[PDB]
C-alpha cells in the first residue's frame, strides 16, 4: 500500500535513483552535495539542511584513545539523524584510511605508499586494502578517501610518501588497492561505473586528480606545468585503471594544471573524466578547494560554487561553513545561473553510490566488525608489508667485507640506537593520529626497539641508547648495533622542503656509533634524503620508508628472517640540485637508478 521504489532493495540501482531523484525537492538535493566536518554536525544541521555526508578531517576524532564503538556510536547518532528526514536518505561518512584506518587509536598501521612501491606487490596491496575496509567499517566508516594515485615527479613534496612511485607503471599497478578496499568487479563490469560490494566494504576515492605529483618547486596549492602529452602519459593512466576498477568517488586536486585551477576545469572534470573516461561515481572537492579557486582563497565563495559546480564537481567537502555553501548554491540555482540539469547528475551519482554500495540496506554500523579494528592478522600483514619495502642500499663498505646483514639473534650485547629507533609515531609518519602525524607512543605498535628485544636469542643483551656518544660505544662491548634515523612526521606545508636532509642529531648519532662498532642503519624517511654521509659511515644501510607500527617487519630482514626484496620505487639523487631528477630524463646521474635494491637470502 505504502510502497516506495526507491525504498526497495531489490529493485535496479537506476531505477532507485531515479524514483528518489524525483521526489527530491531543491534543498534535499543541495542537500546531497554538501559534506561537513563532524566537529560542525548535531543531529538538527543533519536534519535541517538534508546533509549528504560527513567526514572526519585528519585528526577529526570523537577523542583521544576512542574505542571502536565509540566511533560506531558517534557515526550511528549522525546517521539516526540524517534517516530521520523525510525521504530518510542515509549519509556517507569518509575518512582518511591512507594507510590502515589511521586516525584511530589502536587501527592496524600499515606502510605508506612510497614503501608500498617499493614491494612491486600488486597483490599486497589489495590484501592491505581488504583489511583496511574491514579497519574502517569496524569504526563504522564507510568510505575511504584512498587511494591517492599521485605520480610524485619531485621527493621535495611534502606528500611524495603518499605516492607509490615516480613511474606511472608502478602507481598503476598499485591501483589494486581499490578492489581491495571495494570488492572485485562483477566479470561483466562496465569501466567508470562505482562498485562497493557490500557492508564489509568501503567506497574508494581515487585521488587528487589530476596532476597532484607534477608541482612546480614540488610546492604544490601550486602550479602543474606540462603538456597534454605529459598529462595524459605520466598523470593521467592511473585513473584509467581506477575506472576500469569501479573506483566510486574521485577528489579533485587543490593544483592547477597549465594554469588552470582543477576544481574549476571543466575540460578536464566533465570533459574527459565524465564524458571520455565515462566515471559514473561522484566527484568531491578537495578540503576547502573550491576556496582556493580564488586569491586568496575565499574572497569571492559566491564564484567559488558557481564555477566548481559548473566544472562538474558534485560533492562539496565544504566543510564548515555549510550555510553559505548551502545558501549560496541555492540562489545560483533560484537565479538560474547553475541549470537543474546539473544539480540533478549531482545528485544522480552521489545516489547511485550511495544505492550501489549498500548503504540503504545497511545504513548503521556493525557492532560484531568492532574487534576488526587492530586484529592481529592484520598487523601480521602490515609486517609482511613492511618487510617487503625494505629497500638495502649498501651491505658491506667494500667488496671484499664479511656481509653484515643478516645479523645472528645470539650474541653477548648488541646496542640499538637513534632517534628512530623507540619511537612508533616517527616510524609511522604523517596521517597517523593526527594529521601531520606525532611523536612518541601515539598508538599501538612495536617500535624498532621493541622488535629487537622480541627478535633476539634469550642470551643475548640489548641496550638502547638513543644518542650515544662515541667512547659509550667503544666502552661497551657489543658485537654489532643497529642505528635508526631519519626525517620526523610531516605532511604538505611543513613537509614542502628544499634541503632534504634528516634532522640532527641524525648523522651525528650514526658517525658515533658506526665508528666504534660495526652497524646497520635503518633510514626511517617518506622520500629519498641527502645519503652520502650516513652512507659513508655506515656498515649496512636500509631505507625503510615509513613502515607502520608493526617494525618486526624490519628485524625480520635485519635477522635474515626473509631476505631483503624491495627496490626503489623512486630515483635516489645525488644532490637536490639535480631535482627534478626522475627515471627515463635526458639528464639521468642518480646516485641509485630506480629499481635498484641489493639482496639477501634468508637465514
Ligand atoms: C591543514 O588543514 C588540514 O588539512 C588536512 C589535509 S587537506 C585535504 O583533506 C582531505 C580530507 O581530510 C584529504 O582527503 C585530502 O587528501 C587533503 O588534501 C585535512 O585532513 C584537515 O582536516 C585540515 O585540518
Amino acid at each position: 500500500a505504502d510502497y516506495v521504489l526507491y525504498k526497495d532493495a531489490t529493485k535496479p540501482v537506476e531505477d532507485r535513483v531515479a524514483d528518489l531523484l524525483g521526489r527530491m525537492t531543491l534543498a534535499e538535493k543541495i542537500g546531497q552535495m554538501t559534506q561537513i566536518e563532524r566537529l560542525v554536525a548535531t543531529p538538527d544541521v543533519l536534519r535541517d539542511n538534508f546533509i549528504g555526508s560527513l567526514l572526519s578531517g585528519g585528526g577529526s576524532v570523537p577523542r583521544k584513545g576512542a574505542t571502536a564503538k565509540e566511533w560506531q556510536d558517534m557515526v550511528d547518532g549522525f546517521q539516526k539523524a540524517c534517516m530521520s528526514t523525510r525521504l530518510g536518505i542515509p549519509m556517507i561518512y569518509g575518512i582518511d584510511a591512507v594507510h590502515g584506518q589511521n586516525n584511530v587509536y589502536g587501527a592496524t598501521i600499515f606502510p605508506h605508499n612510497v614503501g608500498l612501491g617499493a614491494t612491486r606487490d600488486p597483490y599486497l596491496v589489495k590484501r592491505i586494502g581488504e583489511a583496511t575496509a574491514l579497519e574502517v567499517r569496524a569504526t563504522g566508516i564507510q568510505y575511504a578517501f584512498a587511494p591517492c594515485i599521485a605520480v610524485c615527479r619531485d621527493p621535495r613534496w611534502g606528500r611524495c610518501y603518499e605516492s607509490y612511485s615516480e613511474d606511472r607503471r608502478i602507481v598503476q599497478s598499485m591501483t589494486e588497492l581499490i578492489p581491495g578496499l571495494q570488492g572485485d568487479v562483477p566479470k561483466d563490469f562496465t569501466s567508470g561505473m562505482p562498485f562497493v560490494a557490500g557492508k564489509n566494504k568501503v567506497a574508494a576515492c581515487a585521488k587528487h586528480f589530476v596532476g597532484d605529483g607534477g608541482t612546480v618547486d614540488g610546492i604544490n596549492e601550486n602550479n602543474t606545468i606540462i603538456n597534454r602529452e605529459g598529462l595524459m602519459n605520466i598523470h593521467m593512466p592511473a585513473y584509467k585503471n581506477a575506472m576500469d576498477k569501479g573506483v566510486s568517488t574521485v577528489m579533485i586536486s587543490y593544483s592547477s594544471w597549465n594554469g588552470v585551477k582543477m576544481h574549476a576545469n571543466q575540460d578536464l572534470v566533465t570533459g574527459y573524466l565524465k564524458d571520455t573516461l565515462k566515471f559514473k561515481g561522484f566527484v568531491i572537492s578537495d578540503w576547502e578547494g573550491i576556496d582556493r579557486i580564488t586569491t586568496p582563497a575565499g574572497s569571492d565563495y559566491s564564484y567559488s560554487v558557481k564555477a566548481s559546480i559548473l566544472a562538474g564537481l558534485d560533492m562539496i567537502m565544504v566543510p564548515n561553513k555549510y550555510q553559505q555553501f548551502i545558501s549560496i548554491l541555492t540562489g545560483h540555482v533560484n537565479g538560474g545561473v547553475i541549470p537543474m540539469s546539473r544539480i540533478d547528475d549531482a545528485v544522480t551519482r552521489i545516489l547511485r553510490v550511495k544505492f550501489t554500495m549498500g548503504l540503504f540496506e545497511n545504513p548503521y554500523a556493525d557492532p560484531a566488525m568492532a574487534e576488526q579494528l587492530g586484529k592481529q592478522e592484520h598487523r601480521d600483514l602490515a609486517r609482511e608489508a613492511a618487510r617487503k619495502s625494505l629497500v638495502l642500499l649498501k651491505n658491506g663498505k667494500t667488496s671484499t667485507d664479511a656481509p653484515l646483514l643478516p645479523l645472528p639473534k645470539k650474541a653477548p650485547k648488541i646496542l640499538v640506537a637513534g632517534s628512530h629507533a623507540d619511537n612508533l609515531g616517527y616510524q609511522c609518519g604523517g596521517w597517523t593520529i593526527e594529521f601531520q602525524g606525532d611523536t612518541g607512543r601515539t598508538t599501538v605498535g612495536t617500535t624498532i626497539l621493541e622488535a629487537v628485544k622480541a627478535a633476539v636469542d634469550p642470551s643475548t643483551v640489548v641496550v638502547f641508547a638513543e644518542n650515544p656518544d662515541a667512547e659509550f660505544v667503544k666502552s661497551g662491548g657489543f658485537s654489532y648495533a643497529i642505528v635508526a634515523v631519519g626525517e620526523h612526521p610531516y605532511t604538505e606545508t611543513k613537509g614542502d622542503n628544499l634541503n632534504l636532509t634528516i634532522p640532527e642529531p641524525g648523522l651525528s648519532t650514526v658517525q658515533a656509533v658506526c665508528g666504534g662498532v660495526r652497524c646497520a642503519t635503518v633510514l626511517i624517511s617518506g622520500r629519498p634524503v641527502v645519503v652520502q654521509p650516513l652512507l659513508a659511515a655506515s656498515d649496512a644501510l636500509v631505507a625503510a620508508w615509513l613502515p607502520g607500527s608493526e617494525g618486526q617487519g624490519v628485524t625480520d630482514a635485519l635477522f635474515g628472517d626473509f631476505g631483503f626484496t624491495g627496490r626503489l620505487p623512486r630515483t635516489w639523487f645525488k644532490s637536490v640540485d639535480q631535482l627534478p631528477m626522475n627515471v627515463g630524463d635526458a639528464h639521468y646521474d642518480p646516485l641509485f637508478r630506480l629499481g635498484y635494491g641489493l639482496t639477501t637470502n634468508a637465514t
